[PDB]
Order: C-alpha cells, then sequence, then structure tokens
C-alpha cells in the first residue's frame, strides 16, 4: 500500500547495486574531460548519476524507463478528464512503478492533506514589493518554508543516519510538492488578477485544484496536468535539477535546494524560451506577415527560437505531446499553426544547409501557444509553471540522493595558466 | 586606476587567451571520469575554470597567485588597525593587482555610497517568522534585492552583448557586496540582540562598520576584516561558489546566484563545521574534563576533500589568537588539538587530510568576542565568501563562460560499464 513503505522496498533493492559498483568497479572509465569542456560549462561530461529520468539525445526523455506516450497511456486518469493524476506521475518517479487506482488515490489524499500554504508565506510575499518578478516571489516562498523542514529538524536534533535520512527528505518532498501549485497560484492572483483569491477545492487533484486556484476553467485542468508531467524531469544535468542536486549534496534540505533551483530556472538561458518563442511568433505574425499565416517562411544572423538544445539531437517528445494536445483542442488558433507550420518548414531549413547540432524543436517551441490560448498571457509567470512541474522530478531525485548516500558534490577547479601549461 | 577601468584592461588582456585555448587546443584532454567519481560527487574531476583563486592540495589556497601571509602583508591596512581593508581584498580578487592606498580608498568610498539596506528587505525579514534560521533570512534578503538587479534589467531591456555583459554584473556585485554586511548585522540585531539597531557609521570601512552595526567593540573590527578575507574564496568547486557559478551560467543575476549559494552554504557538510567544532570543544571541556578515543566519532574541523595539508586559513586564525587571546580556555584546547590530533590522525591512516581546516579555529575567536549565537556563524561565512564568488561571476560573464550542463547517466548505464 503506502508509498513510503514501497519506496523503502526499492531503496533496499537498489543500495547493493551502488555498493557493488563502488566496491568492485570504482575505477572503470566512463568519459574524458577536455579543455573545451572545462571552459564551456562541463558540456556533455558524464559526471552525474540519476535514475528518475534519462535524457537520450536521439529518443529524448524517458521517465523511469518509459517514454512519454507510455507514461501518458498507462498512468491512471482523473475521473471526468483526459490527463493523468500528476500525483500518479510523482508515484512513478519515486518508485519506478505505475501506480494502481488505489495507490494514486492515497497520494491524492496525502496531497489534499498537505497542500495548504502557511500564512507567513503570504505575509512574506506581501512585504516583498509587488513589482518583484514572479520567479523571485516563487523562490522566496519556497525558501521561507525552510522553517518547516523535517530534514533540517532531524539533522539539528543529532538524529542523522545514512540509512534513514531519506525518510524526512521524503516527508519534506511530499509537503513541498503538495504546496508548490498553491504557492504559484497565490503569486498569479496577487500579481495579475487584482489580488483576489479563489480558495482551494479540497476535492480536486493537484492539477485540477491548480486550475481552480488560478481562476481558469476546464480544460485548463488538463493543460496543467499535461504541462507539469512533461516538465517533471530532464535528467539531473540541467541547471535547475543540478542546482537542487548540488545544494542538497551538502545536506541542505529540499526547501533550500528547491529555492536555489528556481534561482537557476529563472535564468534566461534555462527558464525563458517558452515566452521568448511565443513573443517571437506574435512579433512575426504582426510585423513580418499581416495577421495572415501561409507558406514561404537566419542567414541574416538571428536564430529560430525554441529550436536547438545542448543534449537533444532529435525532436523533443515533450514537444510532440503538446502538439497532440493543440491538435485536439485548439486546431484553428492562429498562433498554433505558425507553430505547426514552423514544425514543418524549420527543420529541413536548419538541417538543409546545416550548422546547428539539433535542428528539431524543443517543448519551448510549443508551450506558449497553449498557455496563451487559455488566457495565461503573463509571460513572466510561465517559468513558475515550469518550476512547479520540475519539482516532481527534482524532489524525487533528492529523496533518492539521500537514500543512496550520494556524496557532497565538489569537483576541482584549475586556472587558465594550468590550461595553458597543458600545451 | 578607477577599479572598473582597470578591470576592463584586465579583461581585454585575458579574453584572447581564453579565445586561443578554445580555437587551438579545444580537444586537449585534462582528466578522466570514473564510476566512483560520478557516484561520488565529481570528487577530483578537473571540470571548472577560475582565476580568482586556486586551491592547491599541499600548500593551500592562493588568491590571485598570493598566499595568505602575502595577502595579509601586502594589502593596505585600515588607518589605525591591524588588518586590511576588506575592500582592498575585493580589488585584488577582481583585478589580480594589489591595490595602492589610493586605489583602496576609492573602493571604500564606493562601498560607503552603496551600503544602505532597502527598507523592504527589513519588511521581508520581519514578515518571515522570527524563529527562522538566520541563514534562511540571509538568503531571502539577498533574493528580495533581485528587484534591483542591473544585470537583469539589462537583459530584459534587450541589451545583452557578449563583450559588455560583465559591466552590469560588476555594478550588481559592488551593490550586493556593499550591502551584505549590513544585511548580516541587521539579522544579528533583529534575532539575537533584542531587535534594537546601531546605525551605519558612514566614515568606517566595510569591516569596521560591520562590527559597529553588530554592536561589538574593537578589535572585533579586525576579527571581521580577517575573517572575511580568509573566507573570501576557495576556488569555484566548493558547493557555495559552484552553486553561484552554476546559476549565473544560465545568465541569472548575482542576487539569484548568491542567494542560491547561501542555500548551499547552509548545508551541514558545508557551513556548519565552525559551530560543530565549538560545541564539541565546549562539551569536552565541561563534562569530559571539568575545566584519543577511536570508536564511532569523527574529530570536527579536521578533514577536507581537496586539502591534504594544514589549511593556511587555520594558521592565519591561530596567529590572531596567539596575539589577542593567548590564555582563552577554549583557544587553549584548540591549540592543544593542533599538536595532538594530526600525529594521531595521519599515522592511523583513515582520514586523507590528517590536519586542521579553518573551521577548527573560527569559533573560539567569535565566542571570545561575545558572538555566542552559533547559527549566525554561517552568515559571517556568507558575507566573506561573497568577495571571491561575486568577483568570479563578473569574470564568468567577462569571459563568456557557457551554461554549465553536464550529462547524467543511470545505474543501469554504470553497470553496463562491466
Amino acid at each position: 500500500s503506502f508509498l513510503k513503505e514501497k519506496l523503502a522496498e526499492k531503496i533496499a533493492q537498489h543500495r547493493p547495486r551502488t555498493t557493488r559498483l563502488l566496491k568492485e568497479f570504482g575505477n572503470v572509465k566512463i568519459d574524458e574531460v577536455t579543455i573545451s569542456q572545462a571552459i564551456g560549462g562541463m558540456r556533455g561530461i558524464k559526471s552525474l548519476v540519476t535514475d528518475i529520468s534519462y535524457l537520450d539525445p536521439e529518443e529524448g526523455i524517458r521517465f523511469r524507463g518509459y517514454t512519454i506516450p507510455e507514461v501518458l497511456e498507462k498512468l491512471p486518469k482523473v475521473p471526468g478528464a483526459e490527463m493523468p493524476y500528476v500525483e500518479g506521475h510523482f508515484y512513478l518517479l519515486l518508485t519506478g512503478d505505475v501506480p494502481t487506482e488505489k495507490e494514486v488515490k492515497e497520494v491524492a489524499e496525502e496531497f489534499k492533506k498537505r497542500r495548504a500554504l502557511p500564512e507567513y508565506v503570504k505575509d512574506t510575499l506581501k512585504a516583498m514589493p509587488r513589482d518583484t518578478h514572479p520567479m523571485t516571489m516563487f523562490a522566496a516562498g519556497i525558501l521561507a518554508m525552510q522553517r518547516e523542514s523535517k530534514f533540517a529538524a532531524y539533522y539539528n536534533a543529532g538524529k542523522f543516519n545514512k540509512n534513514t535520512a531519506w525518510e524526512p527528505m521524503f516527508e519534506d518532498a511530499m509537503d513541498l510538492m503538495a504546496k508548490l501549485p498553491s504557492l504559484g497560484a497565490y503569486i498569479y492572483r496577487m500579481k495579475y488578477k487584482s489580488d483576489t483569491h479563489i480558495p482551494s477545492n479540497p476535492d480536486l487533484d493537484l492539477g485540477g485544484d491548480f486550475a481552480n486556484m488560478m481562476g481558469i476553467d476546464k480544460p485548463y485542468d488538463d493543460v496543467a496536468r499535461l504541462y507539469f508531467i512533461l516538465h517533471s524531469d530532464h535528467e539531473s544535468g540541467n541547471v535547475s535539477a543540478h542546482t537542487a542536486h548540488l545544494v542538497a549534496s551538502a545536506l541542505s534540505d529540499a526547501y533550500y535546494a528547491y529555492s536555489a533551483a528556481m534561482c537557476g530556472l529563472a535564468g534566461p538561458l534555462h527558464g525563458l524560451a517558452n515566452q521568448e518563442v511565443l513573443k517571437w511568433i506574435q512579433e512575426t505574425i504582426d510585423k513580418k506577415l499581416g495577421g495572415k499565416v501561409p507558406t514561404k517562411e537566419l542567414s541574416s544572423g538571428q536564430v529560430i527560437p525554441g529550436y536547438g538544445h545542448a543534449v537533444l539531437r532529435k525532436t523533443d517528445p515533450r514537444y510532440v505531446a503538446q502538439r497532440e494536445f493543440a491538435l485536439k483542442h485548439m486546431p484553428d488558433d492562429p498562433i498554433f499553426q505558425v507553430v505547426s507550420m514552423l514544425y514543418e518548414v524549420v527543420p529541413p531549413i536548419l538541417s538543409s544547409l546545416g550548422k546547428v547540432k539539433d535542428p528539431w524543436p524543443n517543448v519551448d517551441a510549443h508551450s506558449g501557444c497553449i498557455q496563451w490560448h487559455y488566457g495565461v498571457v503573463e509571460y513572466d509567470f510561465y517559468t513558475v509553471l515550469f518550476g512547479i512541474g520540475r519539482a516532481l522530478g527534482v524532489l524525487a531525485n533528492l529523496v533518492w540522493d539521500r537514500a543512496l548516500g550520494y556524496a557532497i558534490e565538489r569537483p576541482k577547479s584549475v586556472t587558465t595558466d594550468m590550461l595553458e601549461k597543458w600545451a
């Protein structure tokens, strides 16, 4: 039954595997590091270990072994809706199993019990000037809830033990995951919807209650459920997941670690392409066509936004599931198409006369037409949506990093004199 | 001569070197990754580049080529005190040049102009529950000041340019560094000294004003100066520095980047060893010895991970203690531990760095001067570490260092390697 008991069974079956490759295969070589890689942000160096998800350059992301069609197919659906319980995806990332209906319900019930926001989080967000960026408010909100950390309290009481430490990390992860959508919504209401608030509906699932607190009708409940699942994890080497992993490595709790992660996610080179693409599509539609649309669509120097990726070498399956959503739900939205027609024309053109390493769209090419369609026009808030989604993966990963006793992350620096001497 | 113009000259000298390394020697191998190192937190992998400082395993941290004795000897001193202007250290980290008295005075004037704490920072910290840990307050306050970021308004205004991006990063670094001591002190006063406050003295230097705002008399001004300089940087691969570096590499501003860093620095394996040493010394004084052991039990303040000999930061702290508090009981145990612990640790073989690090030594100094509030010690560390981390962010942007984005593998994939 219990998620926690189940997670403990998988931890007991996983630890020996880690012990064995440390005992017996510690020195097997896995990759090299070149100068180019040291200077250019450890690009492509195989230096991190996670089992939550794995980023294949050719296949894109798999979550616990499964592809996106598979996860979306298999996970149990919210009654009255198209999309899975986001809570069942959390169950998957934590355990490796597809939960049954009985199992998802338990996680939905436990989220219903933990989802309420502390008042002082709202106080803290009111004392922060209202013109503060929404990601700053989001990061701050998570950070203030550090006061509640069971992991920090268990550590402070002297009770730390490398076999048990995953347990209060789990408890924090459940508390935080349950609350993040309500935090995001509070920020949305308070910045953009006249500071009027819609109370939590204690009968809704995570994604449904999110749509509810946001003030947005059906089928935005499904848009969110899908959005969050697709952004749940992109292995551990992306900036935000890696930041949480890194901070967590020092035994900082999930509140510290996830707040830090949102600081990295806020970066223009990680959290902004959804909005940067949407803006570029609307500015193209308005100035470089009439309203219009049709055929005949770089070389003067500018990139196509939302095409390319540091690790993806083919089409993002996160992108493809958003395409399937828009086809079903908003065929004739003008900004979808343009999106659709960019899917057609851009990849030949980027390849046919090449130089980019991944022609092919990433999800950020597709996410903003869908949000914009349903009246989420507040560009800056898109990255908060990403932060809520990504915690599903990141906090799973932190429970696991503690479960397996992963060591403090601490590579070695060299100087440019040293690199110059190498030559 | 102006700091910014000298930094500009330094950047223009340095850039072509980085450029030539990538164009001509891109593929020169510098290291290996093993299964052990992927699982063991990248231990030993040479995968980061910084010039602010370099941690040498044997004879330890160097700041822009200089040792700690060299830095403490050469930097201009605050008129009438023992220790350097912290601002001169900052100048050194940013430029590579030891400032003259005239150059440090210009940095100190700039710091006095940028020192003031936004009143909404105070509002934010009072809305936070007063029982909040001072590190959480510290990171929240930095984070809230993200509203003021010149780098972020620069980015948002469409003005990002690869050559010029360091400029607004520099302006943020000066703003934040000038404020961190004041943010620190305000946390100290609001939490532990009855929420009564001592105003900034506009004629004092960074370290002197910090001790003034803390409410602690001379020579805590020199304690602080020394503390901050010693804690200023430990190359870029420590958790706090690396966190900043990582976050900034996605072109997040310094406020986001340094707040993230303090989330790292608050971890028990990173910012707590000062306090853990002190507590363990005070327990050992009281109940275990009024006024060796093998089993279980680690000796706090003695390992490292990169250091394999005596940390020179520990040595600098010791030389301050020998001078100002020779017969402080707690410092006498610390001194006795430096004699007795290393022989016992090295010959007996378990720990790879059988020697003190600076966390063995910082607590007795702070406790001696009336800073009894253990949790606050990490805030001190955070104030100081900003000196090298912010200088490192300016340079990361000056040199166009790309998004940090390593590749993950699974345990199935590691098992396949065999």
